[PDB]
């Protein structure tokens, strides 16, 4: 359960938005190559208006300000969660 | 506050998986033009792996399961949504 | 027809490249809450192989180097743009209000 | 010189609405892994209002209902496009949801 649930509202470390996790394990193309997040998010509240996702690890949120529903389907996907791709940070990013 | 806020979860009626919020007032383009749908959502707890996007109204919600963060630049873009709602001249598009 | 179709490429005003209408009244979130910008636009010829969006208003192109298709459905839009346009209660961001990067 | 700038509105085989190309050579992830298609494209004339992003290569064009902005830039783009991303060549058929 070391993952957080989708609709996580998370501030980064060096940040002035908020971010919203919609997806686990999203993976991101690059100059280096084709790489994995932790997290991929959206602006809070503005949602998906756009095509501009945004990208973070564990190690880069600050505060969690709101965590998503949790229901049995979650608990079971973060037991299914505990990739080959190489391991990207918020720099590659 | 009549719209849910982003991040919460419910099911459609005759609905067969749980559909996270990720905008409100979303525009959709089909071949008749383009309108709006009271919300857009993605698959819980999936989330956004893929670019299959869901679209309905409020009339559509059949259990509202979670319920999404409700900070101060939520509650200022419903003092937004409270003015817009009567004004928007997009049409109103429906899933049927 | 106020705003340009998509597709149209223009330069703004102190720019230092060229930018693609990919969309028209488009919300922008910032830390000073959410507004909207009369186009967002992406660069050309590139494109969007990066998520690097340009946001100005009608008021900061420079010059409009080219114009996009016109049909019936992009009619039909601009039909909706000029009854919307008193009627949008989201505020107007301007680029001056934000880090004017590339202008 | 062959493939379509960006700004071009284009209807695909069966295709019930217009796209407009804003991207060339774009890498699209699908169950096989990484694979790149000729074109991406958002909506026509809605834009990029959202995250969905379409994928389609040249075949898939049933017509070209307008060409973008061609300059000495997009002529200098398509010469150096000519002058191979190492990724498999993926169809529309990844595409099945």
């Amino acid at each position: 359960s070391q993952l957080l649930p989708i609709g996580s509202v998370v501030r980064l470390n060096n940040g002035d938005v908020n971010l919203m996790v919609i997806s686990r394990y999203a993976l991101y193309e690059s100059d280096k190559g084709v790489g994995y997040f932790d997290y991929s998010a959206c602006l809070h509240p503005s949602g998906v208006i756009n095509q501009r996702t945004y990208y973070f690890n564990q190690e880069d949120i600050a505060e969690v300000l709101f965590e998503g529903f949790v229901n049995q389907a979650e608990r079971n996907m973060q037991q299914i969660f505990e990739i080959t791709y190489p391991h990207f940070t918020i720099k590659e990013f």
